[PDB]
């Protein structure tokens, strides 16, 4: 079976914008669909949470349990980006340092929230159980491994692993040739 | 949108005690609520689980996916403690050594469950995707980083990271001041 | 207060096979029950996902949030095997190298999915927040620590930790007697 909303159910959600062949679990949470644009051929799985400003392009899988906290600044994924299960992407984060109170029970003037657009460029893949922090551009074709923590921007076409991640090898570009192949045959 | 119970449904859950301005997700799970006590200005998000003895004070966020397995001995959080997404706090665990059978499918006399009260003191923040094992006090003002694992009590006012955690630098104490300033404020 | 199906609703799911004393959360997701079999005395908790080909023996707990993506080649667990919360087992994963396109939105010609049966032998325990990848045999009596990642088969009766896992000590085998002793009671 599957848990995906109908085309009929989907247009009732109220997305800023939703494309063709979009498959979204009835078990995801979508908060403020008003600020969420989704392109074509996108699958969002069980127990995802998308909240605040989120832009997804086309050909992207958001695997189960993944939370995207877009806040005001937003999270944007370009085409052919994918995110494996249990990832968190934060576009805002509280100050852990001891210099500020923390979290949504507390008025902003006591906190020191860090906020910044998070961008995943084309062909980015994020491995399972990973965390991406605010104000981070994940460069084109970057792979980050499972269980990775990314606190700053990542250079294009590299593979990274660890907490926090380190650059371990080049990502191959064959994928770009297959993109063009795939598209050409449509 | 939002997924919270109204103050009216909350009253029907049958909590040991629940204060005001409590926002609990309808997508969270609550088992044995008659041993669960929640103070004022608490938020518990989608997909959290609270099970068995759990005591939360005030000005606390339990972010999404976080499981608090309080068992019979309990987990207690003091005021201004917050737990980030996908954290687990166990007050009991099975013996992994090979010296016992394991899990809820096996009866106790063949197991060797390790149990003990867990306490998160005031101003503790627990980073996302972290695990706290039983019989542990997380010190006053401690921050535990993301993806960290805690098996022992932690000294006050430090930041710890890793699996298992190590101390990396003092937590700043400004928040004590901010706590007074904020509380004055009302 | 628990969230399990009755034995009656269980039969309405359409498992290849379901034993007795099987406690499955209504909050778990089960996809393609037709290829899933479960033996006796098994508990599957909230927000679990079982997808594709999955075979569970007896006396096994699959804890909250755990995802078993059995695909076509399958995941098998033998008796007395248990998986702690927020674990992922994959029988298939995409190629992260950059030599292929990725994920369920892309046709198979353009991908290079690696596939392989995952087997957990008797008495295996997998710690919370762990990830097991395809084509892996976890030998009998293996314990994998929390927050660990397994890409290769594991030697029987050892304890392994880390990302990727390294062997750290033997598992005790007192478990083997206890099993005999307990089964006698039955
Ligand atoms: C990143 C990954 C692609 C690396 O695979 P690889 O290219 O086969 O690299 P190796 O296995 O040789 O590892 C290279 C180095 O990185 C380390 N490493 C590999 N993956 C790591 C990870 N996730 N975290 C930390 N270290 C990692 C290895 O220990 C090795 O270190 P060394 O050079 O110090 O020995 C793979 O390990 C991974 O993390 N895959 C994620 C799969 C996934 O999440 N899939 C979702 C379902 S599609
Ligand atoms: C713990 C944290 C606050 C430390 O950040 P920082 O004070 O800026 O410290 P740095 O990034 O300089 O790192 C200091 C050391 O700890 C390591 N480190 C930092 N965070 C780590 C983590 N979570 N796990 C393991 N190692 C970590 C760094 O590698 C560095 O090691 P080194 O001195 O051996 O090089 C931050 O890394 C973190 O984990 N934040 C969690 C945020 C979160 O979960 N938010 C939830 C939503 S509000
Ligand atoms: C694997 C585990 C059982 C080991 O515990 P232990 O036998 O008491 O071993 P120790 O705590 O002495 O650690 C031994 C070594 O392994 C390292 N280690 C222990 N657990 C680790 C883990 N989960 N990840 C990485 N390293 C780990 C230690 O740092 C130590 O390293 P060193 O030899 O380099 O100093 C335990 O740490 C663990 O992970 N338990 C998982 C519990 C769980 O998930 N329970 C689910 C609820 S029932
Ligand atoms: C996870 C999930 C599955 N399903 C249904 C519909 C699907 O067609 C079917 C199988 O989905 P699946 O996710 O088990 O299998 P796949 O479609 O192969 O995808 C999975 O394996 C890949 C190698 C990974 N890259 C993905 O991250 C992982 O989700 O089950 C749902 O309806 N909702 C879900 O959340
Ligand atoms: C996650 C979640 C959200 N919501 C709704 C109600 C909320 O007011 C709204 C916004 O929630 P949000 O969590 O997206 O955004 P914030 O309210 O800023 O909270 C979040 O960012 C912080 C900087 C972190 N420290 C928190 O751990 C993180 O959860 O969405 C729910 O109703 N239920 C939920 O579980
Ligand atoms: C997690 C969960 C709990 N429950 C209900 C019925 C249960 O009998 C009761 C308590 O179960 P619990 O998981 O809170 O507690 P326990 O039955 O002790 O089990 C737990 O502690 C062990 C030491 C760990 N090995 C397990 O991984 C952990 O799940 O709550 C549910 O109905 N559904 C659930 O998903
Ligand atoms: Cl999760």
């Amino acid at each position: 079976m599957n848990s995906f909303y109908s085309q009929e159910e989907l247009k009732k959600i109220g997305f800023l914008s939703v494309g063709k062949n979009v498959l979204i679990s009835k078990k995801a949470s979508i908060y403020n669909p008003g600020v969420i644009s989704i392109g074509n051929n996108v699958r969002i799985d069980d127990f995802c949470i998308l909240s605040g400003k989120v832009t997804i392009g086309s050909y992207s899988h958001i695997a189960a349990y993944t939370a995207l906290y877009g806040g005001e600044v937003g999270i944007e994924m370009y085409d052919f980006a994918n995110i494996s299960s249990r990832t968190i992407v934060y576009a805002a984060i509280d100050d852990f340092s001891g210099n500020a109170l923390m979290g949504p029970t507390i008025p902003n003037q006591y906190k020191n929230v860090k906020t910044g657009k998070v961008i995943l460029k084309k062909h980015v893949i994020i491995g399972a159980h990973s965390i991406i922090f605010p104000n981070v551009v994940i460069g084109e074709g970057v792979a980050v491994g499972a269980m990775s923590m990314v606190k700053e921007s990542l250079d294009d076409w590299y593979i990274y692993v660890g907490v926090p991640v380190r650059k371990i090898k080049a990502r191959k570009r064959k994928i770009v040739e297959l993109e063009n192949e795939f598209l050409k045959s449509m």
